[PDB]
């Protein structure tokens, strides 16, 4: 079978993919997330391991068949959390950093000013947007836990989410990590896909806990046992959960662009063997196409998305259920300027904001008790508008009817209020989460169950396009707030 | 450390241990208790399963340490619950008919009628009632199409709860079935310690397929390959909790009584040595003692009695967020005239017969629309009677010595209620679920470690005895009443 599980941020979803692109089991779980003070968010190891085992194990409800033929395993893990744990002690004391609070502002903005400071950007693509993993560490093996000596000799050694579950997932591993998630957690970089040392050696201390990185499918077993070979079946994928929707819907191939509006909306497009980057204010990123060999890419820089309407349903219920939107809120005619930037800690975009917290914005009295709910539903389809109508005024590539996906991508309303200033069509593959079977197919890859990419292409549905609308000669009329109240 | 774990019940938690005999409290996860309609329970295993998964290795966290420096691991499991699957594959022939049932009563019907029922009384040492797990399995055996063939082939399993908690963990290489639940299992004659084979040919029921007689008190977990694991890890056997609670409690020696609720009411204790057929309803099953041997114990426990947050959260909504049960269900007066007698699904109690439809009845006038919590909590006292107080004049000698360990009752009211309404003060604990607690201490003892008892209990602080109060020789009142307005 196909062990297709993902883990977003911690909503626990996914299940064993009977093969043919079927589903058997009803895993859906979100974690009480904390929101400590201002916006230092971080939700501790002990949540991350608890969630996990739930959808691991847990993922046997119809399909429960015994390790004689599970196989195509494809952790579809989330990233940018970086994680630690005492390895002397062999017990973990401390939390973990989350890839959604920009807590980093402390200490980062006093140490880079200098030309050092635009050096990564100027050149690789990426910038040390705080938040950004390595970033982050800088602050966290000091505070917590006075020990910095100890830190020398390991003690706590760190890695990211990857380099976590596989370690203490059943007991005994090494620290391995994938080029996918490599480049975000900056210690690695995608013009290198390596442990890039020199720069790295100012985190306190020079690259000692240095993890481990896998390059294409690592379909591997473990390290558990106890002179038994026992939960040690063996396994793939160890992926970012948007870096596995990348390749997994059927990406492979040029111009094969997609869209996964959830937690974040990451659009990654597919431009050969090219590591380009996009001047105006976009990131790096890889991908995948034809054969099992990793290829580059140009992606979206966003902060966040879907959490704006994970907010007020832990604040301003009002309407109690999120999926409101496709209900009670339809005729509702649209937003109407008020974009309210899902701005928690910083707000994301070519304009980044390391210091602006919270933005309302779309001052207008008609923000009453249900006016909050819509406004989150319009501008997260509409952050992704910010970076698609910039990408094709440098890169030229026009975008046809693009793939999405995702949990909160559901909303069959969001497409449509979308497309619109675009003028185009889009198609949602038939999958409500396409995003585990990416990474789930690399166990394949091994033990000669797949053959080749080339197979899954004469499987497929794209019969699920919107018609376009006449009314629509204008539309930029709204795209001008993007240019206004906001700075 | 050191692991015990409890399953079904409401909340499947897991409880850690850690140096020497310390708990870290509960971990909280919790999964609702799916039932298809009416009194078909046919209770998803996998549900309750699930919530189990992470209590097996997840649940760690709260020590922090791995499975690298642990000990036996003693289960404890709700009891009956009858699950088939087939032979090696995990895709059961329907799903688990949990312990609170009854749908067996109409089909017994060319049974109770025909003479073959007496013995049962002497053997066994039954009466006829729908609660019992061989039925229910009987019943599914006598209930799917064309069963009858599959069971021959090899195709479908004789099995209980006992197996599957084991089962997943093995690697679905264990069969079991602890000889604990006999008695309840018409076709495990406790006088026989074994299935009855009899009874199976009237049906034509194969004598090859059935459960092992495992261990509870050490290790075990299950082999697929030779020697090998496949996930299997070491288990430390299983048990049904709610009759384990006996041995949670020095309930050992003649002058020691105990009290299990978990989710609803179950009174049992160890009889002796030979079987006390007492007459008086009470039916006999396994039991033991400092020696861990069998012998023979009465019980005749029932469904439930009044879960309060369960049928006032979900079914009537009055308390809505279960916090508000003592918070506000427990401060000025109550019942008044209302005798409300559980049996929704299935009847169980004195009682027996399913004929009494019991339900919200004694309603007093002028009561205004919204009046209901003061219910299922007043009935507790006046059902957990007629289980306590049998016990107590079947043995004759009365015993005030009554300490409960079953949890449930978190409100405090019980403690502040059941006891002066009896006057003998229902005394009570610091871990409350002591259920799963005895698990752990059950599977040291084999392995050393504690040796026996003796200093182990210097946490059982329950500060000081409630003594019991003048306002209360007032309640045979409603008693009389009860014993009336119940047909």
């Amino acid at each position: 079978y196909v062990m297709a599980i993902d883990q977003g941020t911690t909503s626990s979803r996914a299940i064993i993919f009977d093969r043919n692109g079927k589903k058997i089991g009803s895993s859906q779980k979100e974690f009480p997330q904390y929101f400590p003070k201002s916006g230092w968010v971080e939700h501790n190891a002990n949540e991350i391991w608890n969630s996990v085992q739930s959808v691991i194990a847990g993922a046997f409800i119809e399909s429960g068949i015994r390790p004689e033929a599970i196989a195509g395993i494809g952790i579809t893990n989330q990233r940018e959390t970086t994680v630690v744990w005492d390895k002397t002690t062999g017990q973990p004391i401390a939390n973990a950093i989350v890839w959604q609070s920009r807590q980093s502002s402390p200490i980062a903005d006093q140490l880079k000013v200098d030309g050092h400071t635009e050096m990564i950007h100027e050149k690789t693509g990426l910038v040390i947007d705080a938040y950004f993993s390595a970033t982050k560490v800088r602050w966290l093996l000091d505070n917590i836990e006075g020990a910095q000596e100890k830190a020398d000799n390991g003690e706590l050694l760190f890695g990211t989410i990857d380099s976590w579950l596989v370690w203490k997932l059943t007991d005994g591993q090494v620290h391995v990590t994938d080029y996918s998630n490599a480049s975000r957690t900056m210690l690695y970089n995608i013009h290198k896909l390596e442990w890039d040392q020199e720069i790295l050696d100012l985190l306190n201390i020079p690259s000692s806990m240095l993890p481990e990185v896998k390059s294409n499918s690592e379909v591997y077993g473990h390290t558990r046992s106890y002179h038994f070979y026992g939960s040690e079946v063996p396994i793939a994928g160890m992926a970012g959960d948007q870096q596995a929707a990348l390749f997994g819907q059927m990406a492979f191939e040029k111009g094969m662009i997609k869209n996964t509006y959830g937690t974040g909306a990451f659009i990654v497009m597919n431009t050969g063997e090219e590591p380009q980057l996009s001047d105006n204010d976009l990131l790096t990123t890889i991908g995948y196409g034809i054969n099992g060999k990793v290829y580059y890419a140009l992606e979206g820089s966003i902060f966040v998305a879907g959490s704006a309407i994970q907010w007020l349903r832990d604040g301003l219920r009002m309407i109690e259920t999120s999926p409101q939107s496709e209900e009670l809120a339809a005729k509702a005619k649209g937003d109407n300027e008020v974009y309210v930037v899902p701005a928690f800690t910083g707000l994301g975009a070519p304009y980044w904001d390391s210091e602006a917290r919270g933005a309302v914005f779309g001052l207008t009295r008609g923000t009453t008790k249900e006016d909050f709910v819509r406004a989150t539903l319009q501008a997260v389809a509409y952050q992704s508008k910010d970076v698609i109508d910039t990408m094709k005024k440098d890169s030229g590539i026009d975008i046809p009817l693009l793939k999405v996906d995702g949990g909160a991508a559901k909303n069959d309303l969001l497409m449509q209020f979308q497309a619109d200033i675009l003028d185009i069509d889009v198609q949602r593959a038939a999958n409500l989460e396409t995003t585990a079977l990416g990474a789930a197919y690399l166990a394949g890859l091994a033990v000669g169950f797949w053959k080749d990419l080339d197979e899954l292409k004469s499987m497929a549905e794209e019969g699920q396009m919107f018609t376009p609308e006449m009314p629509a000669e204008e539309r930029d009329n709204l795209y001008e707030g993007w240019k206004q109240a906001v700075a």
